[PDB]
């Protein structure tokens, strides 16, 4: 049988981040997990590329411009929904969700998802560094194993 | 690290806002903050292009008509959208909100989302302008930071 | 600033209606106000094309062949959707809805939403014509606004 | 006025019928539905193709081939869900919907809608040949009614 | 009548399989069982290429490597979703479902669907080898059947 | 009518944030917030002077300090209020507010309010860069507001 | 200040695992997991020793012969303790998390808890590759950062 997989050694892999400002005071515990993922599994923090961007909403579109970049081997998708009183929160979720797969789709290259999608403020603040880990962390970690996978795969 | 950011100062920079007729007492609070925000932070009201729409359903196609012009930084879509009896609501919300981000993505350009999506009445009055801000100030000034990121970005 | 906005004069303009026969009883008097609406706007009998199908399923494939012609300036969406006991009536008129909307945008055309998605029968007479208007004469005078505007920004 | 609609009558008309084994007993129902509608309205057994597939999850690929033949005038597509347990149900729906409902788009061509989505065995039995009908038979009513249309419209 | 269909023996047939390593101690059960369907199916061990990815999330970017593939037939999904305390399962299921089936009318391949999504981990268990039977064993018994068909339909 | 008002560019201001460390782990956040506003705004991070101070109760007298600078535009005060079990939190958050007010207009010069007076911890966290926005950010952008508005106000 | 840590590479690391049989079909997961995350962290499987013993209750005495050898770096403790109706898991859970940390400061040398205790054989399955992860595998994790921050700070 043949099989493929990624190991999770990151030496010479270069990583996009994007990563909204909207409740940064958690989004930036997130991108602290992703970056202290990648270099304690071997990536250069010079091989990392942070993107800023206002909200969710604005994810895609930045992840895209990143994603399409030759040195850029995969791309980890922070920020932070938290519902609110209307339905705003589930539209924004929805399309933040559909454009990055789809992304990762058209141009072949992974793009992971740590953004946090929580009803409630103590479930965001477990997801972003406490009780439930760190989905920056996480989001990162299935970076790596992807980049190395599509070394052989892609 | 390379990081890439946008500034506030939307000096030199050129925007479209597509604003939608349906619930207007309430748009027209989201266009006058939408107007303030860019004029405040160092934008021409000369640069500024409004388009007009019947309601939520168009604003993506006439949104897609300005994306596409060169001298437009980044669109703002700006409209009202409150719950019915029926789930007429929804069918709307799903599509705008979808149209809006491909557009974005299909064209890699800012396309911001200042529309109000509501359960009541309420709701919507307390977003556009009152004690939960104004979405369309909002919209802007997300529009103002990525126009300026994709100046180095795109 | 610039502003785009379309007026509600329909003289020389050219419409299509894709109006579906199930509930037919309701739909007929959508497309009676859809009608009405251009006619008393100034826009001419003869410069509407009707085309009828099964099903609001079925709208989406005719409004394409419609919105195709370069002789068409604006399609009106009409069919009338209510809730059975199944999910069914969900994945139609979440199908309907994505048709129309994506069609507009891939070919640059306004093509407006009068399709009635509601949860019980009294809710559909109420919108056809009764006690909350008729849809079909409000997806009429959207398609005559964004025909105009359309003349300036397309 | 210009007015394009389909009549009933099938003479000369080609059919694809794309039909799934999953809940075959009552699938089964709904093939012979349509071949009855085809046959007595006056559609040959000779210009129909059937398509068997394991479930409504792989019917969209298979309508998707059968409608790219030249000489296939419509697609049927037949199945039958039944939500179990878990959210499954959801999914498969909604990719089956929005597949059909993508390719007849994008291939300019009619696609029924002949599969049951039921909250219960109860509610598929009654539109599988019982007291809510067949929607075998409607499904194939309207692809004749479609594929009439379109000898004038496409 | 033309009739189609894919019998059930899986001699000479290249399958591609797709498995995430969430939930791990399901999905490799999930794993055993399409190996084992493929094989005692008639299909070759060394014929089977198998692709490990972290999440479902990433199963989508992989499948659409494996089937490009001019030597793949099919292609499995596999993996395991699981409800927790947030609406994160609802985004990632609603995505993962909407790639492979959008991957599938793309490369015109049959990519069948082996992904729990479960509410419990006791619904989950139930179907990774135990009361309600094996879902991996489920979508390799359709990808052969696919593959088989596909060699007369494509 | 002669009419003034501030715009929101803050190129050539000079700030002065006083924040207590009592609630550090919040403070801290819209230190965060304030500095931000301030630089992306156009303003210098070498014109900001940052006091820092044990509690709420010695905000104002440091605050008083920074105010009588003449190369100091505006002061913003910063801090985090949580009610306990007695009325402590009321005299503090009484005197402290009373005293920036006070020495604002003893001084002739803005000085912002980015003091937190919350009833609970999760309130706090709202507003610290959370769900509520960061009122640090909040209060730096008024005081931006302000410097610009004394340039012709004063 | 002088900072030290370990990195998550285990390229040359030489690991123990002592792994218990009671609840085999859940500590076999963990072991599974354990093993995957040494060798895609880098470490090489000839480079594990695993040493089986019948209960939680053996564990230490093993895991004190395994860190006792000079060519074991970190020694990974995995067992699965489920209570039962009498206090005999408490007394058994007390002494084997007591030995291990008993004996890794005895021995200066880390031994990482690869054991779950959980109330329920729900919670077990949770943590032994499903909902709440691999405990295995975390243990392990923790092993390969202990023996590499050992190689500066013993
Ligand atoms: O990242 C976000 N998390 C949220 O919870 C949230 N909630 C909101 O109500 C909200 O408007 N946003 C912002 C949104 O992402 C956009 O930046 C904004 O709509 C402007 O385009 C966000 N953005
Ligand atoms: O912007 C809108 N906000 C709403 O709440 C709302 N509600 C409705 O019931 C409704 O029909 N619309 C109008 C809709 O956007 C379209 O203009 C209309 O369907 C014609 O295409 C709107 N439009
Ligand atoms: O326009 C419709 N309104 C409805 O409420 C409704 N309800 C139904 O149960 C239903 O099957 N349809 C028909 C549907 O639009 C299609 O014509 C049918 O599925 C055949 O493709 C319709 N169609
Ligand atoms: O046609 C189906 N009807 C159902 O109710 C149903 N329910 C299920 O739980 C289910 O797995 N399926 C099968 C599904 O369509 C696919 O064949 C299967 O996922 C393999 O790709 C079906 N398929
Ligand atoms: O396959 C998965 N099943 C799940 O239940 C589940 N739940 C989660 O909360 C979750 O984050 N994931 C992981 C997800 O698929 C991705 O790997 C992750 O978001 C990083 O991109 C998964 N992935
Ligand atoms: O900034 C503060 N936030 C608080 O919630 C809080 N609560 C208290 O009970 C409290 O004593 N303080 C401290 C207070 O501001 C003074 O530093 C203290 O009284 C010494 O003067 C503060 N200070």
């Amino acid at each position: 049988m043949q099989i493929y997989e990624g190991k999770l050694t990151a030496e010479g892999l270069r990583f996009g981040i994007v990563a909204s400002r909207f409740n940064h005071a958690l989004v930036d515990r997130l991108v602290e997990g992703a970056i202290d993922c990648i270099v304690r599994h071997g990536g250069r923090e010079e091989d990392i590329t942070l993107v800023r961007v206002p909200g969710s909403w604005e994810i895609p579109v930045a992840a895209g411009e990143l994603a399409r970049k030759e040195d850029i081997d995969a791309v980890i998708a922070i920020g932070v929904l938290i519902r609110g009183a209307t339905p705003h929160f589930d539209y924004i979720a929805s399309e933040v969700s559909k454009g990055l797969a789809n992304l990762s789709l058209e141009l072949r290259k992974p793009i992971t998802f740590g953004v946090i999608t929580a009803d409630t403020l103590e479930q965001a603040i477990e997801r972003a560094g406490t009780k439930h880990g760190n989905k920056g962390w996480e989001a990162a970690l299935s970076a790596i194993e992807m980049a190395n996978l599509f070394k052989s795969l892609r």
